[PDB]
């Protein structure tokens, strides 16, 4: 079930093949509760480059 840490985000990144950015999620406090609320600007603020950002947004917006 949903908890306030990072496990669901990590599983999502693994599926999307973007585990290298889990570090960015942790430093930017993009915890599991933020996942459905993520925005391009929030991801850009965590220093994630454009094409990876858009892969993640497309996913959390439609899934």
């Amino acid at each position: 079930t949903e908890d306030p840490f990072f496990t669901r985000g990590r599983t999502m990144l693994v599926k999307l093949g973007l585990e290298k950015y889990e570090k960015n999620f942790k430093k930017g406090l993009l915890t599991d509760p933020t996942l459905p609320l993520l925005t391009d600007s929030a991801l850009k603020d965590a220093n994630i480059p454009p094409e990876p950002r858009l892969m993640i947004l497309d996913h959390i917006q439609r899934d």
